[PDB]
Parts: C-alpha cells; structure tokens; sequence
C-alpha cells in the first residue's frame, strides 16, 4: 500500500552521464555507444544566446575544442556534427555501460524521470510530466543543461528528454534526443512565454483510481456523467478535453476497482466545483496530474 | 530554478540488491561486501507471523535453506546470523559493485531515498521522511521488504532503513541496518498502532526558503515572532517545538534569504492560522515537511 511520486532507478542513464566544455561553457552530455549527446548552446558565450547563429559558431570550432570527460578519464573526439538543437560528438570509445536504449518523441501529459547532473555527475532523480503547454516543470540550476528524462521498459532505456533552458517565469524548455524542441521554444536568450498550463485528465483520473486501491475513497459520489457534460467542467477549469481513448486506456483501473470511468469523471466534476474542503488525497491538497494510467498500474502492480 | 521532490541517484544501491528466498517466502536483501542483509521475517510463514518465535524458526534453518540470488546466478551462503530483526548471511564472493558505505540511525524528520525493490529487482526510487511517529509514508507491495533506505554523500552511501512491514493503516515501519526497529514497532502480524503523526516544523520552514529561493513569495508578511510564541501555535496544529538547534541550521537558509528565522516563523503562523486561501507554494496546496534544510541548500546549491 501507499502511493509516492516515484521515479525510475537512475543507474543505466548514471553510466551515460560525461561532462562536456566548449571555451569556458560546461554541461552534460548523454554517451551512448561512441556518441556523445548534448546542447548545441555548449558552443555560446552568455552573450552568444542573445541571438546565436550555430552554423556561423559551429564553423569557429574543432573536434579539439569539446572537452569531453567521463568521470575522471578524457574521451577523444574524432567527429562532431549538429542535429537540429543538439551536437552530437563522435568519440573514440563506446560507452561500455551503454545500455539498451531508444530516442522516443513523447506526447504532452506522458511522465518521465530526469536525472538532474552538474558537471557530469548526477544529483538527483525526480518524475516530471511533459506539460500540455510542452513545459516541464523541473529543477534545474546553471551547469544542468544536457541532463536528460527517460523512461525504462526492464532493460531498455526510452530517452524523451534533454535540458536545454530555463523560461523568464521558472519554468524548463528541452529537447528529444534528435535535438528538436518540445512546443515552440528555441535555444535563445529571448521573450518565449509557455501557454495555458491545463491539467491533464485522464491522469487525474489514473491517480484517483490509485488512491480508491490505496483505501482513500472518501470523493466517491453517487453520481455518474458523460463525455461531453464532463468536458464543459473540464473546459471551465483548464482541464484538457477527456476522449473515449483516455476512457479505454483507464478501462484496466475502472475493471480492477469496479467503478466505472464516467463515475470517476463524476466524482472529479464534484472534486472541481466543490474543492477539497481542506481533506487530501494521498497526502495531496490539490488533484495530482503527473501520473499516467501506466504509472499508476506499474506502481500499485510493482513492475521491475 | 524550481524546487522538485528529489531523490538521490540510486545506481550505487541498485547494484547492491539481490533476492532472498526461504522456503516459500522472497524478499530483497542488500549485498555489501561478503554479507546479505535482509529482515528475519524471510523465515516465517504468514501463519508463522502471527506469533513468530525467530530464535527456534532459525533452529531449522541451514545456510543451504537460504538461496540468495544476484541478478540470474546463485550466491553460495557459507553463514548466517540473527542480529535483531535482520539476517546477515555471509556469502562466499565480495559483491563486487560494493560501494563505500556506512550503517546510519537517523533521527525523526530525517529525509531518505527509497529505492523500492521485487524480486531484487529496482522497481523505483522516491524521498521519504521519518515521520515524528517512527512511520515512514511508503510504496511498498508484497515482495517489498528487504528495499532500502539511504542518503549519499558524495561517494559514501549510508544506510539508514530497512523495510520490513505494512501497519493495518497502510504506514511502513522498519529498521536500521542493526536490525533495531524505528519506533515501537515489531515484526509480528499483531495490533500496531502509529502515534500522532506531527509535521516536522523545521522541514516546514526549510522548504519555505526553498519556496522564497525560486520566486514563490506571496506568503511573506509584515510579523515576527518569537520560538515560544511560535510554539504555542506548533502545538495546537500538531506541529513539532521548534528548538534553538533548529533556529541554528536554518542559519544558512537566513542568511541567504535575508529572512530571519523569526519572520519565517511568523509567515509559517499565519499560514497555519489562515490557510492557503487556494494558493500553492512551490505547486503545493498543503505546507511540505519532507525537505531537511541539509536538502534544500543541496539542491538550490546543485550538490552531486
Ligand atoms: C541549462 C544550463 O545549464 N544553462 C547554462 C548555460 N546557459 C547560460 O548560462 C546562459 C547564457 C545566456 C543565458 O543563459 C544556459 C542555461
Ligand atoms: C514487506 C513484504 O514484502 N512482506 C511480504 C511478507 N509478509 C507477508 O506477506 C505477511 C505474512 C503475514 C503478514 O504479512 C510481510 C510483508
């Protein structure tokens, strides 16, 4: 029983963790097998970002010029190239811990881990969600650019996520690993304010059913509701718009409990326009948005 | 920027997992060096945890009864002993991924990674906090006990929880890696009640920084206060006494905020006595206790 914010364990994606330097910029960088990944803003002066062109910069540098680092021993650079907004730096050596692994383009309201490093080195590991507005909401300091956020399927490591910047408003903008940016943002110093950060539903969901299993029940109404009655709620609240095909995928929690979605869409209904009244909710005061039904199966199942 | 619940990397301890099985019954156990160190309950059937003698269920136990598994090969146990709720089970091979390590006994409010484990198998990693009560909030299934609790420093892995059982209200309780149980508590299927759960009040104020550190400020006010003042409110919302020593480790915190401790205390005050007001700090609707001031320096600081 109990139901925590859990992350996937770090140590495959530890073992792909270097540091690279370009000039006097330092970040991470993610080895896989003889590449090196990592932020193509390695290349900038701070005064570089306000309006940097990489092609032009990319030119004024060498393979000689990326100092890349694994632990304690120097990786030799024998090739570099850009790949939209990230480099990709060709080593002499394969990763010997690189495990089995996929570059995946996640969707917004999906769930990731991301192993926080500075200088190569990991600090830490929390969950994140890709936010509707292709946000995520992070905690990244200077230095922790190229910290990646990944998903594991027993083995093999689903890379969907590569830091690369920080909004005016304290909000994390990044990468898939073939360098293209989640929502509209570049790799500039700039104005770039994120959209309406909605609240994704069918995780909501996913997390009352999980804490129905976990014996929270006390927000179980009478009531019932359909799609589209749901949807107008959901619209006044900024809540994303619940499809039949959130409605299938919450089918195998709606069986292991025995209440139906559109009940459990009732009881959220009320949730909105009633509030909490200072109860919680798996140690929670507000509605929980960042588990999938996936999670939420793989935690109350203990899938390893 | 951004303040997120954050776990220690877990690679370190993932290769220190390994599964225990006696007769009918696996857990996990923790491999360091040439000893296996998992809970004493591996020897009990459930009917056995009614009312479980373990001194004369070990009299049946040979070291061969014990099969200890490393991902997919078998240890050989060449030893065992009972030192109080734990088994030691030496091995005959020094696991080689042993990190530097020491066994820790924390204190209440102490906050800790769990890396959740089946099978011997990491399943996931989440933070946790020792509750004023001895309890700890967990995810834990059947399968889980024998998972560990630690913090790192730097290289330096201590360990500081063993999981061993589920009270009837859905709250954890085990031991250190002595075998000492926190708190009360017994491994035994018997009527196990919690004590008040407090929130750790330090823990409160830490994470109000942590909150003032990223921007979150809204609930700075004009007021002091003083500890004994502060007190009587602590006490009427269950809330730990704050203690000088207290006062002496947000110091840092102060220092680098310009908020003196007191002020804190009287924003903290006006919260508990006013609410939220359906505000969030740092995307909380309720006041976290589950960050040490020793965490949010860390992380605001970037430690690796
Ligand atoms: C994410 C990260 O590590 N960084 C560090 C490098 N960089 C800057 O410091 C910078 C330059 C101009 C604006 O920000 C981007 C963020
Ligand atoms: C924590 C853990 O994995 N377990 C599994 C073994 N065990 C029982 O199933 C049990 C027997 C009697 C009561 O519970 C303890 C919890």
């Amino acid at each position: 029983s109990g139901f925590r914010k859990m992350a996937f364990p770090s140590g495959k994606v530890e073992g792909c963790m270097v540091q690279v330097t370009c000039g006097t910029t330092t970040l991470n960088g993610l080895w896989l097998d003889d590449v090196v990944y990592c932020p193509r803003h390695v290349i900038c002066t701070s005064e570089d970002m306000l309006n940097p062109n990489y092609e032009d910069l990319l030119i004024r540098k060498s393979n000689h010029n990326f100092l890349v680092q694994a632990g304690n021993v120097q990786l030799r650079v024998i090739g570099h190239s850009m790949q939209n907004c990230v480099l990709k730096l060709k080593v002499d050596t394969a990763n010997p811990k690189t495990p089995k692994y996929k570059f995946v383009r996640i969707q917004p309201g999906q769930t990731f881990s991301v192993l926080a490093c500075y200088n190569g080195s990991p600090s830490g590991v929390y969950q994140c969600a890709m936010r509707p507005n292709f946000t995520i909401k992070g905690s990244f300091l200077n230095g922790s650019c190229g910290s990646v956020g990944f998903n594991i399927d027993y083995d093999c490591v689903s890379f969907c996520y590569m830091h690369h910047m920080e909004l005016p408003t304290g909000v994390h903008a990044g990468t898939d690993l073939e360098g293209n940016f989640y929502g509209p943002f570049v790799d500039r110093q700039t104005a770039q304010a994120a959209g309406t950060d909605t609240t994704i539903t069918v995780n909501v969901l996913a997390w009352l059913y999980a804490a129905v299993i976990n014996g929270d029940r006390w927000f179980l109404n009478r009531f019932t509701t359909t799609l589209n009655d749901f949807n107008l709620v959901a619209m006044k609240y900024n809540y994303e718009p619940l499809t039949q095909d959130h409605v299938d995928i919450l089918g195998p929690l709606s069986a292991q409990t025995g209440i139906a979605v559109l009940d459990m869409c009732a009881s959220l209904k009320e949730l909105l326009q009633n509030g909490m009244n200072g109860r919680t909710i798996l140690g929670s005061a507000l509605l929980e948005d960042e588990f999938t039904p996936f999670d939420v199966v793989r935690q109350c199942s203990g899938v390893t």
